[PDB]
């Protein structure tokens, strides 16, 4: 199996997982995974046939138990971590972030970024809010968070 085949297998597994975590019909799906040496996290938003829907709200609104959803969540994270370990296994610079987007109409985008988030000294919420501001046009709901988004913006501009 080549590198492309490994990437493809993992991508397919990821897509199937994320689709399995959504109990209803979805239109667009935006997934983000921040993984470095100091742990990491995975989150995704999904639209319905528009408004973004945050993944951790799925068990609250729909009939899927917290336990099952959290299990599938952990499996997804494990998939992304395996994806990074592949990059390591092929003597490539390990990515620090991965965007995994796909739509109901077959659109697909997988991209990697290598921002040194550790030395940025910003936490997961800052990274998430900044991501939501960059990808979409959504700004946070408190001035503290907004200010942090500006700080991260300026940190990145100075790279």
């Amino acid at each position: 199996m080549t590198f492309e085949e490994k990437l493809s297998k993992i991508y397919n597994e990821i897509a199937n997982e994320i689709s399995s975590m959504i109990p209803v019909e979805w239109e667009k799906v935006y997934t983000m995974a921040y993984i470095d040496d100091g742990g990491g996290e995975v989150f995704f938003n999904y639209t319905k046939p528009d408004d973004l829907n945050y993944y951790t709200n799925i068990p609250k609104e729909y009939n899927i138990s917290v336990q099952v959803f959290d299990d599938l969540w952990m499996d997804l994270y494990d998939l992304f971590e395996e994806l990074r370990d592949l990059f390591k296994e092929e003597d490539l610079e390990p990515w620090t972030s991965c965007e995994f987007d796909f739509t109901r109409e077959g659109e697909l985008k997988v991209s990697f970024d290598y921002i040194d988030w550790i030395n940025s000294e910003f936490g997961q919420i800052g990274r998430q809010n900044y991501y939501k501001y960059r990808k979409f046009g959504i700004l946070p709901e408190t001035e503290y968070e907004i200010n942090k988004v500006k700080e991260i913006e300026q940190y990145i501009k100075e790279l």
